[PDB]
C-alpha cells in the first residue's frame, strides 16, 4: 500500500534530507521541517537571503542562460535583440575599457553634477530650473526624485489612466535608515563614502583637480538635505489605507495648495508635469485630474526646499542618478559599490554576472524571456490542472464565509460576488508563441548594440518611461499582463481584481503532476489561496469586484475586520528575530501577507479534505512516517526552508511586505487548527497556543 | 524484497536523478549514468570543475567552517591555533585596510622586484647573487625558479632523505602555453597584462610614477625570458620511467657537468645548494650524493641565463614569488588576477572567503584539523570494515596473477611479494585524538596573531619549509601520515608501499554501512582496487616491496608489461575532448592512472562476486529497474558525474595526471568484459569493443 515508483523516490527523499526527525514538530516546526536543509546549505558569498525559494529563482535563471547564450540563429528579431542585449551585458572586457565616459557623457542632458563641474554656473545654472530637472531624470531615465510623478491606474476608475503624485524613495532602502544611529551606523557612513567615492573617481576621468577639502563638505550636504526628506516623508504603517491615501483634485488646485519655491522664485506645477508629458505629446491642463498620495509630505517640503541653493538641490538629484548607474560601468566604478552593498545586503561579491544579465533580460522583455523559457520548461498540460485546482479552492473560500462568524449577512453577499468574479492567470499569454509578428513588433523601437551596453540601458529606461507615460488618455489595458512567465511568484491585483500564477512557479515543490496530491495542495494550493485572501486583506478589501476602489463594507463587518486583524499585528509583532539582533517584525507592514498566509493554508487544507472523501486516500511516501495530512504541512513548511544575512535582516524589516520564512511557518501554524489535530500537538504548546488568530 | 529504510529511499533517488534513463548504457555509458546530472547540476562561477567528486569536497569545508568559526573553552592550544588562523583569514576588513603594504614591506627579502623598485641596481644590485636569490625563494617561501631544490626521499634508499635537483614549474600550467597561439593565446596575454597590472599597484601604493611603456617592456623581457626556460624543460612524456630519472652524482661532479655562467661570474652549486641548508644549519661538502632529475634541462640552461642581466632575472623570479601572494592582499590586488584566473580556470571569480580559508588552515594544519573532523563527521565503525575490503581486494591480486598469460612463473611470485608487503592507513592517525600533548607540541614553533593573515602566510612558509630540510640527515618515519585525515581523496606511496585512505573519502557514495554492497564495492572498493594497482603500473612497478626503485622484472615480462600498457597509451590517446576543443587527452602522462582504473574495478567486481557467492544476493533498490551487478558499476560511474570548463579543461589535459571523468568510465568499462555482460552490450559498440586493453 505504500507508493514505490520513481516519481515517489524522488519526492520522498527530497523531504527527508531537508527536515530533521529528531526535532519535536510542535515545539518548532521550522527547525523541524527545516532542520536538515540548515546544516547543509551556506549563504553564498551573492546572496543576502538563501532559502529553497530563493534557489528555485537560481535554477530558473540557469535555463534562461541555456536560451540566451546559445545564438540560435532561426531565432525572430525579438529573441535576437533579447540575446544582442544579453551579450552586451556580459561583455565586462568591452565595458571595462570606457571606464565612466558613457555616463559623464550623457551627465549634461541631466544638467550635470555639481561636484564633478569646473564652472557649473556660468554652462549649468542660468538654464537651470527644478521643473525641468525633476522631469529630466523622470521622462528621461525613470528616476523619481524630490516628488514622484507617474501615469498609473484610478484607484477609483479601474479603466482609466490618470496622473498620480506621491513621495519618492530614497538613496537608503528605508526612511528609517537616515537616523544613523544604532543599527544604522554602518550604512550612513558606507552611503556617505559611496558618494566621495564616486566623486573622487569621476574628477580623475575628467582631468579635473581633486579638492578633497570640498569633497568631504559638499557631499555631506546631499546627505543632511536627504535626512529631511526622509523626515517628511509619511511612514508605510500610515499608507497601508487605499481610501485614506486617495486625493484628487486639479492642478491648479495642486498648485494652490502645495506651492515650493525653488531659488527665491515659486516651483511651477504645470511647467514641471508638461515637462514630464510633453515627451509622449500630451498636454496637461490646469484642470487635470491628478491623483495626490501624500499631501502631507508636499507641505513639509516647502519649507525645507527654501533652504538650500539650485547647485544643493542638482547633487542630490544627480547622485540619485548615478548611483544606480555606476554599477554598470568599469570595474573601477563597479566595486566603489561594494562597502554600500554590503552595509544593505551583506554580500561581500555581486552575483553572476550571467546571473544578472539574466534577470535584467526578463525584467526589460519579459515577453520574450517567458517564450524561451515555456518552451524549454513548461508542460502545456499543467493548465486544466491548475485550473481545477483554483475553482476547487475559489469554492473552498465560498463556502468558508458562512462559517466566519465577524461578518453579517449584506457582506458575506458580495463578498462571495468579488470572489466569484475572480478572474485567473495560468502560465503565460499565448501570443507570446503563436504570433512572432506582434512580438517583433513591441521591440521594434529597440535597437542594442553589442558593445554599447550603457547605451542600451538608457535606451530601455528611455523606453519605460515612454511606453508608461503614454497610457494617460488610454484605457486599461484588458488582456494585458501584469507579470512575465519566467517568475518564480504569484501575484493579485486589485485593480483588477484576478490572480496571476506564471509558469516559474508551477513547478515543485509547488506543483507537479508526479507528485503527491497532499503536496500539490501544500505547495500550489496554499500559494492559489494566498492570492484569493490577497483580495481581502487590509489593502484588497476596499476594492469592489471591478477593481474599483469603493466600500462594499458595513460598518459592523468593517469593525470587526480590523479586530480580527489586530490579533496578528500582535502575533507577528511579538516575534523575535534572531538573526536582526532580536528585533521584532513590523505587525502592521506584514499584516497583508500574514492574511493571505492564515487565509490560504486553511483553504488549502479544506480543499485539499474535499479531494480525498471524493478521489479517495493516497499511498505513503516511503521512508518517511507521516500521513498524507501532515506532508500537506511539511511541503508548506519546506518551501521556506532558508536564512537571512544579518544585514539583510535588517533590510527586509522595513522594506519586505512578507514576513520571513521562519515565522511565516510558525505564525500560520501557530494559528492552524488543522495543523494540531493532525500531529496530535499538547496544549499550551509553542506551535499550539490556545489563543489563535483567524481571519479567513 | 525491496529495501524501504530512509538511507535506501535518498540512495535510490540519488541514483535516479544523476542517471538518464533515455540512453543507452552500451552506447555512452557516461551519458547514461549522468545524463541526469548535467540538466541538474550547472558549474559555479568559483569552480573550474564541478563533479560529483567536488561536491563532496564542498560539503566537507561546509564541516570545517563548523569545526572552526566558533571558540570553545576546553579547546586544546593546537585547536586555538586553527582557530586563530582560520579567523584572521575570514576578516575580509582587516585585510582590505593593509592594502599591498605586508608585501610591499616584504619583497626587500626576495631582493626586490625591479620593474617596482626607484633603483633596483642601487638598492639591491651591489649584493645581489643568483644564488643567494634562487636560495632565499626556496628556503624561507618554497617559490621554486630556475632550479628546483627540495630534500625527499631517495628512491633507491627509501628509509633515507637525499637532496633533489629537477626542473622547476613555470608560471603557465606547462610548457605548452608558452607556444602562445590557438587555445594559448589567450593565456599569454593574461599573463603579462597580469604583470603589468600587479606593476602598477605596486608602484601607485609606493608613490613612484607609472610608466606605462616602461613596464609592458620590462615585462615583455620577463615574458621572453621564461618562454627560453619553458622550451629548455624536458616534456612531461620523457619524464615518467624513474629508472631512467635517478643520477646519483656528487656535488662536485653537478659543479663539473652543470657549469652556470650568471651576470659573468660562474655559479657556484656549493653556494647555492649551502645557502639553503644553512636555514638547518646542515654544510653541504662536494662529497655530497645528490638525485638529479633533469641533466638535459640544465645543460640547456647554459646558453640562456648569460644573455640576461641581474634585474631581468630578478623580474621573473620575483614576479613568480609575487604572483601566488597578490591572492591574500586587499581587493585591489585581488582583482587583478581576474583576467588571468580566467584564462587558466575560466572562472570567473574567486571562490568564498570561508571556503579558502578552510582548506586554508586544513592544508597547513592537518593534524588539527583532521581532529576537529573526525570527532564531528567520522564514524570509528568504518575502519574495520574497510580493512576487510582491503583484505578481499589485495587476494583477488594475487588471485589474478594466475589469469594472466603475459607474464612468467618467477614474476608473478615477486608480483606477489610485493602485494603482501603493502600497508594500508584507514581513517586518521590515532595521535591527533588520544594524545593532546603530541599534537600540541607539534604546533610547538607557531605563533599566529588575530589580525595579520600576511604575517601568518608567510610564516607558514618558513616553517613548511623549515620542517622538510631539516629532514635530511633524518630516518624516514615509517609512520609519519602522507595526508590529512578531511581529505576526499587516497593515496599510494611507492617509497613506503602502502596504500591510504583517509576519512573525508570513507563516506557516500564511495562506503557507507547503510549502502548496498554493490555500491560498495564500485564505490570504495574500486577506489582500493585503484590504490593497490599504483603499485604495479608503469612506475609503481619499478620499487619493491620495501619501497626501492630496484628491478625486479624480467626482460620478458618487463617488455610485455609495456606491450600491454601500450594498448591503453593508444586507447586514451584516441579521446577527443569535446569541452578541451577537441584536443586528445595525453595516454602517456595519463597512463598510470588508467592502468590503475582498468585494473581496479576488475579486482572490486570480482571480490564482490566473490562476497554474493558466500553472503546471497541483496534486496533491490526501489524504483531502479536494474540488478546489483549493474549497481555496482552504476555506483562506479556516478562518482564522476562532472563537467569541466573550456578553459581547464585545456589545462587539466596537460597538467591532471588523470584522465577526465568522462573517459575514465568509457575507458575502463571499454575494457571490462564484465560490464558487458552486465548490461547486455552487444559486440562492437561503443562501450564493448571487440579489442580490450588489459594489464591487471
Ligand atoms: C567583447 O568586447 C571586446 C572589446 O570590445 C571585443 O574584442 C574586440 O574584438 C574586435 C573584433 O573585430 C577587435 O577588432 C578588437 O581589437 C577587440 N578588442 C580587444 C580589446 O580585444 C570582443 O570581440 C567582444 N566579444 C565578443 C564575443 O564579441
Ligand atoms: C517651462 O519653463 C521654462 C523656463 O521657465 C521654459 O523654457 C523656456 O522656453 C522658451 C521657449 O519655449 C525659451 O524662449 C526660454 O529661453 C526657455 N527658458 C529657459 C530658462 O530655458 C519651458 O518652455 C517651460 N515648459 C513648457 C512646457 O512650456
Ligand atoms: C627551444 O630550444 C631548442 C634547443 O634546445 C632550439 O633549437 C635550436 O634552434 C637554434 C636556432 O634558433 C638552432 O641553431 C639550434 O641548432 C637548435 N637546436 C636544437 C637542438 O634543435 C629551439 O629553437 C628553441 N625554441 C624556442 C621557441 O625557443
Ligand atoms: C656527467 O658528465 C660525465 C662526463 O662528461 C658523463 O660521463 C660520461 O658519459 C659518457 C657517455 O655518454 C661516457 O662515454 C664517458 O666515459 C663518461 N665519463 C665519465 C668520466 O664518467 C656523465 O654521463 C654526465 N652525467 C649526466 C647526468 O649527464
Ligand atoms: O515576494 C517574495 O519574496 C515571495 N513571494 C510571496 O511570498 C508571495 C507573493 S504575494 C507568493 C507566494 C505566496 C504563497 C506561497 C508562496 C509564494
Ligand atoms: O586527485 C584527483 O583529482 C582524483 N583522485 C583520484 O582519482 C585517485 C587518486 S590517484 C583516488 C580515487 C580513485 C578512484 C575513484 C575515486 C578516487
Ligand atoms: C522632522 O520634521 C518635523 C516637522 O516636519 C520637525 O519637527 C522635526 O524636528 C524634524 N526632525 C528632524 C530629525 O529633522
Ligand atoms: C576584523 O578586523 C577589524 C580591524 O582590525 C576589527 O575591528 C574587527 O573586530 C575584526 N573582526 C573580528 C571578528 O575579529
Ligand atoms: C657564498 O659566497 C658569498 C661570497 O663569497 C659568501 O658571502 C656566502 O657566505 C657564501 N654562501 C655560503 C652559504 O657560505
Ligand atoms: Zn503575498
Ligand atoms: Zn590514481
Amino acid at each position: 500500500g505504500i507508493c514505490k515508483s520513481s516519481d515517489c523516490i524522488k519526492s520522498a527523499a527530497r523531504l527527508i534530507q531537508n527536515m530533521d526527525a529528531t526535532a519535536e514538530p510542535c515545539t518548532d516546526f521550522f527547525k523541524y521541517a527545516c532542520g536538515g536543509w540548515l546544516k547543509r546549505n551556506v549563504i553564498p558569498e551573492t546572496s543576502s537571503r538563501y532559502s529553497n525559494f530563493d534557489i528555485l529563482r537560481d535554477e530558473l535563471e540557469v535555463i534562461l542562460k541555456d536560451v540566451l547564450q546559445e545564438p540560435k540563429t532561426e531565432d525572430i528579431v525579438a529573441v535576437q535583440k533579447a540575446k544582442t542585449l544579453y551579450r552586451s551585458c556580459v561583455n565586462e572586457t568591452a565595458i571595462d575599457s570606457r571606464g565612466g565616459q558613457p555616463l559623464l557623457k550623457l551627465l549634461p542632458d541631466v544638467y550635470g553634477w555639481p561636484v564633478a563641474t569646473q564652472n557649473w554656473e556660468q554652462t549649468y545654472g542660468t538654464s537651470w530650473s527644478a521643473e525641468k530637472s525633476i522631469a529630466q531624470l523622470n521622462s528621461k531615465y525613470g528616476k523619481k526624485v524630490l516628488i514622484n510623478f507617474f501615469v498609473g491606474t484610478d484607484d477609483k476608475n479601474s479603466m482609466n489612466h490618470i496622473i498620480h503624485i506621491d513621495q519618492p524613495r530614497l538613496g537608503l532602502p528605508s526612511r528609517d535608515y537616515y537616523e544613523c544611529t544604532g543599527i544604522y551606523k554602518e550604512a550612513c557612513t558606507a552611503y556617505v563614502d559611496f558618494m566621495i567615492a564616486v566623486a573622487k573617481l569621476i574628477r580623475q576621468e575628467e582631468g579635473l583637480p581633486i579638492d578633497e577639502n570640498q569633497i568631504s563638505v559638499e557631499m555631506n550636504k546631499v546627505m543632511e538635505l536627504e535626512k529631511e526628506i526622509a523626515n517628511a516623508t509619511t511612514k508605510s504603517e500610515d499608507r497601508n489605507d487605499p481610501m485614506l491615501l486617495y486625493n484628487k483634485m486639479t492642478l491648479a488646485q495642486i498648485q494652490n495648495n502645495f506651492s515650493l519655491e525653488i531659488n527665491g522664485k515659486p516651483f511651477s506645477w504645470s511647467n514641471f508635469t508638461n515637462e514630464i508629458m510633453s515627451t509622449v505629446n500630451i498636454n496637461i491642463p490646469n484642470e487635470e485630474d491628478v491623483v495626490v498620495y501624500a499631501p502631507e509630505y508636499l507641505i513639509k517640503l516647502k519649507p525645507i526646499l527654501t533652504k538650500y541653493s539650485p547647485r544643493d538641490l542638482q547633487n542630490l538629484m544627480s547622485w540619485r542618478f548615478i548611483m544606480d548607474l555606476v554599477s554598470s560601468l568599469s570595474r573601477t566604478y563597479k566595486d566603489s559599490r561594494n562597502a554600500f552593498r554590503k552595509a544593505l545586503y551583506g554580500t561581500t561579491s555581486e552575483s553572476a554576472t550571467w546571473r544578472r544579465c539574466a534577470n535584467y533580460v526578463n525584467g526589460n522583455m519579459e515577453n520574450a524571456v517567458g517564450r524561451l523559457y515555456v518552451e524549454a520548461a513548461f508542460a502545456g498540460e499543467s493548465k486544466h490542472v491548475v485550473e481545477d485546482l483554483i475553482a476547487q479552492i475559489r469554492e473552498v473560500f465560498i463556502q468558508t464565509l458562512d462559517d466566519l462568524t465577524w461578518m453579517d449577512a449584506e457582506t458575506k453577499k458580495k463578498a462571495e460576488e468579488k470572489a466569484l468574479a475572480i478572474k485567473e492567470r495560468i502560465g503565460y499569454p499565448d501570443d507570446i508563441v503563436s504570433n512572432d509578428n506582434k512580438l517583433n513588433n513591441e521591440y521594434l523601437e529597440l535597437n542594442y548594440k553589442e558593445d554599447e551596453y550603457f547605451e542600451n540601458i538608457i535606451q530601455n529606461l528611455k523606453f519605460s518611461q515612454s511606453k508608461q507615460l503614454k497610457k494617460l488618455r488610454e484605457k486599461v489595458d484588458k488582456d494585458e499582463w501584469i507579470t512575465g512567465a519566467a517568475i518564480v511568484n504569484a501575484f493579485y491585483s486589485s485593480g483588477r481584481n484576478q490572480i496571476v500564477f506564471p509558469a516559474g512557479i508551477l513547478q515543485p515543490p509547488f506543483f507537479s503532476a508526479q507528485q503527491s496530491n497532499s503536496l500539490n495542495y501544500g505547495g500550489i494550493g496554499m500559494v492559489i489561496g494566498h492570492e484569493i485572501t490577497h483580495g481581502f486583506d487590509d489593502n484588497g478589501r476596499n476594492f469592489n469586484k471591478d477593481g474599483d476602489l469603493v466600500d462594499w463594507w458595513t460598518q459592523q463587518s468593517a469593525n470587526n475586520f480590523k479586530e480580527q486583524s489586530q490579533c496578528m499585528v500582535y502575533q507577528y509583532g511579538n516575534f523575535s528575530w534572531d538573526l536582526a539582533g532580536g528585533q521584532h517584525l513590523n505587525g502592521i507592514n506584514t499584516l497583508g501577507e500574514n492574511i493571505a498566509d492564515n487565509g490560504g493554508i486553511g483553504q488549502a487544507y479544506r480543499a485539499y479534505q474535499n479531494y480525498v472523501k471524493k478521489n479517495g486516500e493516497e499511498k505513503l511516501l516511503p521512508g518517511i512516517d507521516l500521513n498524507h495530512k501532515q506532508l500537506f504541512f511539511l511541503n508548506f513548511a519546506q518551501v521556506w526552508c532558508g536564512t537571512y544575512r544579518p544585514e539583510y535582516a535588517v533590510n527586509s524589516i522595513k522594506t519586505d511586505v512578507h514576513s520571513p520564512g521562519n515565522f511565516r511557518i510558525i505564525g500560520s501554524l501557530q494559528n492552524s487548527v488543522e495543523f494540531s489535530e493532525a500531529f496530535q500537538c499538547p496544549k499550551n504548546s509553542y506551535m499550539n497556543p490556545e489563543k489563535k488568530c483567524r481571519v479567513w
